[PDB]
């Protein structure tokens, strides 16, 4: 079950179904899990044989801070689709958290998890 | 494995087997995981193509805040059955936590998890 | 230095300087520290000899949930003045936290602390 | 996936392979997950229709606090087999944690998970 | 400022003003801070020249677990007066926390801090 | 004791004595505490009568993100001097934390606090 | 689903693809999960019939503090292969976390998980 | 109030009054607070003008990991005396935490705090 896991990537963005929400924006938190065979990379100790976590983080942050979407579903899909551009990846899961969602209730977190797989 | 995840929804309520528990009630904490295909919603960026987290939290809180049940089994079944009314939903899991359960032992949490699926 | 400490009182409200902050509102988190002599309540074991935390928490919640102010300073001052109406209180400090304040930076918390004394 | 989850049951105990660990004991932390069908309990709202968490916690704590064993494996098996005496139980997992394991390394936790099932 | 600090001492008890709080009781969390000069003990490395935390924790646990008081004020004063029976002590602060207090608001903690000193 | 408290402002920077620290930089965490009279602000409910947290966070972040210093002391002084620019301010304390400091020991945090007063 | 779990093993090391990273090194955090049948060990209460956690943690820490590798992939592979040396083991997963990875984004953790099995 | 704060320095050691505590040892956790004027440092940006945190953590660790004392008071005084050897230091507080202290109550932390000044 070889995988790469990025957790708690924290980025200010402006996604939200309502206009009032894109005025100032809010905190988004991203998790990404990438399923990919890692044995070649442990054998070569060559970055080229694995998925560079650094570029994973950068691309996810750029997407979150980029053009606003109404749904976090759409954000999550764009990140997941980007990951799947690497044909070595068996599957990805992208969690888009909105811990500051303007909800009159008291809760810790709300998120969507987008899965892609081949 | 697309899903929506609500975590730590915190609502005061009156559930419990013994009478003394429904004098002042206590803190309940609710998690809901909804398995649903979110591909269209990411395609459309339209709220109507997904399950609105806002109403997921509202309804969960209403039920917890509502008529008292003896068991937390009952509460989670009523939230889960509500979520399954949306025929887009493949399955649901509702965790009802009772972290202030009056037991003399020391413990972080106790909960039931009710699972429903097609 | 005898005192009563309420920590983490969490209430949804609409305080804020600009109009966007008021549409949906956000989570406010309140602390109250009440300096009062507690020797007599220890000797009588009688609630009227101390400051009842029960009414403290509900009145604080009422003020925070209520009509919005522009500044959290003035929310804090309303809670502090309420606590000072009790002649037994030597001093009080009210922390009004805005941990979801809509600013672009990544930060854990922002708050004001209002102090009153006789 | 219907289940009951007890988390963080904290009990002083005296298990350990070495004599030094029987002298004063240490903190043990227990998790129990019980897979059981809860639909009838949700339908009757009758505690007899479910596994009572109160007695789950009490018997788990009695065993942890009980006769010392060398291995946490043994402790976890005794708790799991106890839970399985309830024929409605499909399976159980008991995790016995020894967070204070006297090892020179720095670490958050060490534990065993014992699984029983039919 | 030399001091001994005990934090998070967790004890089940049955304190409280109203009848319902005593059927089952609830979790109490105690902190103690003891101001005492520690230079002698550093000089001798002899437990007799300091305040033994071991007796501090069992005696404070004993008091909390003991016959119920109506107020947590009264519990903290018995613990503080116990510590002050050691003439070496300059002062003490006892925080009695009632994190599961049966009030309808959502809050992290409520506590009283009893101070005594010569 | 009226004050404004900003906690955990998190900013990547390159501060550090030696050259290796400057290649990639590391996470810095800033707290600011501003002692200022808030009574007029509560009476007017007018942002001009207080110290705006928004400008405080953005400026503090700019300073931490900017050209590196050798010492976190100097970063802290630069933030404290900025705040003291406001003649209404009685005093300020700035904490600059370096929780990822590249030292071989295992530890939670290392920081400097800088105070200024008038 | 009998298993042994080690969590949060914290060890300073010098893995990294760039030279600047091996100059002073950084904190790594390791998790190990060992699937193995534990019924025999519960039967006998004899350490020889299970996998000793103590040498699990030792060997893992030695490997992490050992010869630096470019990739954390390689570190996990080495620990995983060591575990599989015991013919009783059905499978293992080793999580190698780099929570202080020098990337300019703000995130909680990044890790790789290596699995070996039958 | 200018100061340097080190928090959570974690070191295995063998301190303890009773014989059993010395066979395997246990985790100790140290905090140090150093009061020292930091203005000159901020002026020169030169490490020589301040108290170097990395030698502070190295020497504190060595002390904790060295030959055992009976009391944590004497460990803390040894660290404090070392810090006062720098004649620029005004005052120091050292907290020695024994979070795994082998008492039978359930608690989060026990510690002593040693202060020294001029
Ligand atoms: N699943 C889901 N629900 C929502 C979403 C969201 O992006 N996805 N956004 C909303 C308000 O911003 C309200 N509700
Ligand atoms: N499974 C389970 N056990 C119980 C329950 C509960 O709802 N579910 N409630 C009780 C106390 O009110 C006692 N124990
Ligand atoms: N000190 C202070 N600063 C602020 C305040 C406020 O309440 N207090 N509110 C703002 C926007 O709602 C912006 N700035
Ligand atoms: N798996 C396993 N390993 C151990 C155990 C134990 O209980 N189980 N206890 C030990 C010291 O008591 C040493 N190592
Ligand atoms: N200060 C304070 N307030 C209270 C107390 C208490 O112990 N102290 N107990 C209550 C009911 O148990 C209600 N309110
Ligand atoms: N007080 C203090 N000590 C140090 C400093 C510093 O910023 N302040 N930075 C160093 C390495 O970057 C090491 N030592
Ligand atoms: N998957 C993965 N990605 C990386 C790694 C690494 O160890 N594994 N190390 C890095 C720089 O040291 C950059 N990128
Ligand atoms: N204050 C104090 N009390 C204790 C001490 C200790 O070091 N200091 N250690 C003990 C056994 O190690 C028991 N009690």
């Amino acid at each position: 079950a070889d995988r790469i896991e990025l957790r708690g990537l924290t980025v200010h963005g402006r996604h939200g179904v309502a206009a009032h929400e894109r005025v100032a924006g809010q905190r988004f938190v991203i998790d990404v899990t990438v399923w990919i065979d890692l044995a070649e990379a442990a054998n070569s100790d060559d970055l080229a044989d694995t998925y560079d976590y650094v570029r994973l983080a950068s691309r996810a942050a750029e997407i979150v801070a980029g053009p606003p979407r109404k749904l976090i579903e759409t954000v999550g899909a764009e990140i997941a689709d980007h990951v799947m551009d690497d044909q070595r990846v068996h599957a990805v899961e992208v969690a888009v958290h909105k811990p500051q969602a303007p909800i009159p209730q008291t809760f810790d977190d709300v998120a969507v998890v987008i899965r892609r797989s081949r």
